[PDB]
């Protein structure tokens, strides 16, 4: 296991990064993936990783967060890789071409990346029927606890966000087993205002009423993300809302429009969501207010900045169940799943946990 860390984070991703541009990387690394041309996800999951949350299994808790694989291409190689769970998307309605590149930016002095994609999509009916043709190879991958999320955006020119969202949901929400209204992409014009009070319960009030007119084999979990730089108006507000509504769940965070003092990449000032290192912090004090504002009661999948154990282990305590990664994986490539399970068991049994469900929220109950 070790012997294929290594030689990928010193040797092979950074020599393949360093001939390719960022988003024809990408572009190959879903290609690889989807072709299962992957190194050997040596790790074995552990009983001690196991989580139950949002009505399912999960054999470990290290998800791949949205924005990888948008347009579901590479479900099965990202099992493949080791990842608990898997999410897809964002996907909008229509299709749509995105932003003009370059579009995506590497600061590898900071261990971030920049993006600024704008919900480039395959829209749903693509995605949809792209499911379709693996949708009982999934319902046995979530039997044997390998759920699928699907991220829902909205297009660019809707004038009626809401409307988008309810699309999503009537479309991908039979074939998911959690939808996210992705309410936090730094990248589209007015999607972020979605997170305030009266639109948002009105937008997931919407949301909700056509998920729960899916029959009930058909009838995903409902979560919301949200962006790392809300105002504690903003937390409070979703907080309310989140409990008084009964969502599911909630994903912290999303990518940050913010500009941490000490960055080095030449690119800092790039429009766009800064992801990896610099996000970290930023998103586990987020799962540590939003838990303390739902009382522990609304599970939540903490993201940004996770490439350890430590990492993970931090946000679980802070209040994750489940933990999601992307940017890390762009500078230490597949093997960094099994790393980053591997680091949590041990440090799970040193800090004396009987399993993730164990450390959910811990630090609050110091
Ligand atoms: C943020 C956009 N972005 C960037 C640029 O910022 N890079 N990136 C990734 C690239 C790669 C690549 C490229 C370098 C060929 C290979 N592989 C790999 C290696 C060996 C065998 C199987 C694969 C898939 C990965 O895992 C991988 C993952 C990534 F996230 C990515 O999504
Ligand atoms: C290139 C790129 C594209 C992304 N696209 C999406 C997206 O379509 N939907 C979404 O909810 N989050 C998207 N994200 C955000 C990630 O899901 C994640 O919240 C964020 O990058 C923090 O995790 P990380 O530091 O492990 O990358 C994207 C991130 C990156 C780097
Ligand atoms: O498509 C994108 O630009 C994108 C969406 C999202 O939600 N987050 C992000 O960092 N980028
Ligand atoms: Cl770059």
């Amino acid at each position: 296991a070790t012997g294929d860390e290594r030689f990928y984070a010193e040797h092979l991703m950074p020599t393949l990064q360093g001939l390719l541009d960022p988003e024809s990387a990408h572009r190959l690394a879903v290609r690889f993936t989807s072709l299962g041309l992957l190194p050997r996800a040596r790790f074995q999951d552990s009983d001690m990783l196991e989580v139950r949350v949002l009505g399912h299994k999960f054999r470990n808790p290290v998800g791949i967060a949205a924005g990888f694989d948008k347009h579901g291409e590479a479900v099965d190689g990202l099992y493949k890789m080791g990842f608990g769970f898997v999410e897809i998307g964002s996907v909008t309605p229509k299709p749509q071409e995105g932003n003009p590149r370059p579009r995506v930016f590497r600061l590898p002095e900071d261990q971030a990346v920049i993006n600024r994609y704008g919900f480039n999509s395959h829209g749903l009916s693509v995605v949809e029927h792209r499911l379709r043709a693996r949708q009982q190879k999934q319902a046995k991958l979530t039997e044997d606890g390998l759920p699928l999320g699907v991220n829902l955006g909205k297009n660019k020119t809707s004038v009626d966000a809401a409307e988008d969202y309810a699309e999503g949901v009537r479309v991908l929400g039979p074939l998911a087993d959690y939808l996210v209204v992705n309410v936090s992409s730094p990248n589209t014009a007015g999607l972020r205002s979605l997170q305030g009070k009266a639109e948002l319960r009105r937008l997931l009030t919407k949301v909700l009423q056509e998920r729960d007119g899916l029959r009930r084999v058909h009838r995903p979990a409902v979560l919301v993300k949200i962006a790392p730089d809300l105002t504690s108006q903003d937390k409070e507000d979703i907080a309310s809302v989140v409990k008084e509504l009964g969502i599911d769940g909630l994903i912290v965070t999303n990518t940050t429009v913010s500009r941490p003092a000490g960055l080095q990449g030449a690119l800092r000032s790039e429009t766009g969501g800064l992801s990896g290192k610099p996000l970290r912090d930023l998103s586990t004090q987020t799962i540590r207010e939003m838990y303390a504002l739902t009382q522990g009661r609304v599970p939540i999948i903490g993201v940004g900045g996770v490439s350890s154990g430590q990492d993970a282990l931090e946000k679980i305590r802070a209040g994750a169940s489940l933990v999601q990664l992307y940017t890390a994986l762009t500078f230490w490539g597949p093997p960094v799943v099994g790393k980053v399970k591997r680091e949590l068991e041990a440090l799970l049994k040193e800090q004396g946990f009987g399993g993730v469900t164990d450390a959910i929220g811990a630090d609050h109950r110091r």
